[PDB]
Order: structure tokens, then C-alpha cells, then sequence
């Protein structure tokens, strides 16, 4: 329930944080929004594994 | 306009998982949803420094 919804939120922010860094032109911009991506995709992760 | 939505998300993410963490009465579950809230404030920060 609110562990699904957490999960949607995170499966879309992985989703957001995807194209925003890929097409940021910025180095700093595209090294920034790539690392917060490696945190969502953990994020994920630890939702699937806590149970 | 994607730092604008990425800055949202994080926040709407910080709301549900303090409501998450909260509510939890396992403290390992609770751990897990504070860790990742402390994860969120710290992206909120990040993207306040490529704003
Ligand atoms: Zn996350
Ligand atoms: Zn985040």
C-alpha cells in the first residue's frame, strides 16, 4: 500500500532522473543528476529487499 | 524545467517516506524508510546547488 506507493514514486523519479541527465549538457549538472539516479535505483532496491 | 520537477518529486517523496518512517512499527522497516528520507533531503540539497 503506502510501501507500493513509495515504490511508483521511486520507479518515476529513476524514470525522471534518466533522461534529465542524459541530455544535460552540463558536466557538473549530468555528474550530479547521474549520482542521485545510482541513489533511486537503490532506493528501489531496498524497497524490494526489506521483508 | 527538469530540475523544477526533480526538486517536487523529491519533496513528495521526503513527505511519504517521514509519514512512512513514522508509522513503521518494525524498527528494521523504520530504519530503512529514515535511512532513505535522509537520502531524499540530502538530493534536495544537491539539486539546490545546480539551480
Ligand atoms: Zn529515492
Ligand atoms: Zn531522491
Amino acid at each position: 500500500d503506502y510501501l507500493r506507493e513509495l515504490y511508483k514514486l521511486e520507479q518515476q523519479a529513476m524514470k525522471l532522473y534518466r533522461e534529465a541527465s542524459e541530455k544535460a549538457r552540463n558536466p557538473e549538472k549530468k555528474s550530479v543528476l547521474q549520482k542521485i539516479l545510482e541513489d533511486e535505483e537503490k532506493h528501489i532496491e531496498w524497497l524490494e529487499t526489506i521483508n
